[PDB]
């Protein structure tokens, strides 16, 4: 799947390439800006916007990118300036786009990307002195806006969830025409596009540790692979079975696992359509 | 899952830390006050209050702590540990529910603020009279819920899942209401006390291990309490009560006169 | 500009001089009483009272006094000076606002008159019980006003004028209401406490000078508080809050991608 993170919001990757690489603030400057203004809505049990759904996933994706980044530094700073060049640059553009579309409006940021493009394409002998400005003058749960918890997702066994290869094959076989659509179509589609993109960022970083500096691939499939297996399984199943069905299946299969085998139905529950 | 024993009753642990540890009457003095005033209601087939429910589980939890304490003294250094750690938290819980039954709940919350003002005062300006509250037993744990100990006595010991598996089912399904400042049911009140009763029972057992026969005497009793209140929240009370009737007919029937599959609780 | 900390709350300094200096509970005893009773309201995005506002600035001022006191002990003679002079005035301010939240404001003013009658009595006719009040934590200073510490963290250290220049702007524009016996706004209440907090901070610094790193740790924090409340009185709160948004976009933009002039707060 070639999924654009900006396509459902009316932008593309090449449209945000109009701003230079050093236009964007640091991740600390942007994560402080989100918590200064949207910390009560980014931790709300509501969707509230597609921009809030896409911002919650990018905040959790950077934490998993930085969990792997410090772990390689303990178990081999050459790893961390590669993250700031490749993965952290994509995080900074994605954080900047959603924070400023919340602050200023999505049409305003799309008008501004065009206006800054005309300004930066001007040669410096004819460029105006003032650039265009956009001025109008935190622990997140990935499942909370969908009615679940990390506690309810871990209520099921660790080895219950299918492989990350089988889930990306399922999303490609069933939702490739909608995950690559320029529409939102659901909050499940928004949270699933970011999960597919974030797994590509970690799989880019994990093979870079493997080629340059192979114990890291076992670690990412234990901690970050299990978290992406539950995240892919949750949103795929809520698309094909419904969100209320998957929430009741989590407490049906969970109590069935806890029940002694002599006093439960003999076969495991399953979701079927 | 961190449960406050007083959050549904308008207080906190930090509000009852205003009173000192030696303020509270002994367990024997508090159980006599309960027996003399509230015995036909604490042995009643009614709920009668959320205070009556929380007091019933607290009297029954002290009996399991004393049964565990009198055993490990046969197999007095431990009784100085029970009275300092587990007997003190029972004494705060027994005092709180007797006093909110005798004086009302808003009187005890107001008395907690007033005793805090008295205890924070330096002694040159603190009056000699401390504030006082003046202006106004065999318990079955299941009897207020329609069941009995004898009705649940037919379920074998391997029917129930682990205490860990029952504390995960409570936390994955009901944590939002077990840590709520509401009551929400008498099944939630009884479930809050049983989780804290297991926490007092476990810290005694890990301390005397520095032995796990508690998993056939006290852990079995906790497992039926944890099973009964989880199931009555999941399936409903009348569904669980009529399942316990039909399971008992099955388990009293000898083999070759019953179907080889036990009844299943669902739907 | 001489500000009475209790004039908007119906009292004076001379009325709280009826109580002796050793009457008041310790700072640790008073902060636990605030934490146990008023923490979801003292960490709330609401005002909820003028007493809640004055209590928030007093808890945050004691933290800056203790940060200044624990530094100069590394570079215990000063802690006997803080507890005698600055810790005593905090203890009167912490006691007054906790007690007017717990018992009401008219009860505390009546208790101050009654304790004065008791303390003036000669000891042969003074009763043994002193009068008592019986009948009924990480704070953000800007959170009740719509801002945060992180929102004001983008303004550089040279944005703000001097503490002297900010105390003259308050005195030349708002002295008639900062010395009034009214509240007039939550911005006036917070401004009264910050001017008195700087006075307690400065007398400690001139005493330990008989060193001015307070102008990059504590004077910087006072300068943002003095700037924010003066500007929200001058320009309005929503004008200042949307200026802080637009200034942050400007200061996060690197040079050669922003206009070379910062946004100006006016109109």
């Amino acid at each position: 799947m070639d999924i654009d993170p900006y396509k459902e919001f009316g932008a593309t990757v090449e449209l945000l390439s109009f701003l230079p690489s050093d236009f964007f603030p640091s991740v600390r400057d942007l994560l402080d800006t989100a918590s200064a203004l949207y910390r009560e809505a980014l931790e709300s049990p509501e969707h509230c916007s597609p921009h809030h759904t896409a911002l919650r996933q990018a905040i959790l994706c950077w934490g998993e990118l930085m969990t792997l980044a410090t772990w390689v530094g303990n178990n081999l700073d050459l790893v961390v300036n590669y993250v700031n060049t490749n993965m952290g640059l994509k995080i900074r553009q994605l954080l900047w786009f959603h924070i400023s579309c919340l602050t200023f409006g999505r049409e305003t940021v799309l008008e501004y990307l065009v206006s800054f493009g005309v300004w930066i394409r001007t040669p410096p002998a004819y460029r105006p002195p003032n650039a265009p400005i956009l001025s109008t003058l935190m622990d997140i749960d990935p499942y909370k806006e969908f009615g679940a918890t990390v506690e309810l997702l871990s209520f099921l066994p660790s080895d219950f969830f299918p492989s990350v290869r089988d889930l990306l094959d399922t999303a490609s076989a069933l939702y490739r025409e909608a995950l690559e659509s320029p529409e939102h179509c659901s909050p499940h589609h928004t949270a699933l596009r970011q999960a597919i993109l974030c797994w590509g960022e970690l799989m880019t970083l994990a093979t870079w540790v493997g080629n340059n500096l192979d114990l890291v691939v076992n670690y990412v499939n234990t901690n970050m692979g299990l978290k992406i297996r539950q995240l892919l399984w949750f949103h795929i199943s809520c698309l094909t079975f419904g969100r209320e069905t998957v929430l009741e299946y989590l407490v049906s299969f969970g109590v069935w696992i806890r029940t002694p085998p002599a006093y439960r139905p003999p076969n495991a529950p399953i979701l079927s359509t």
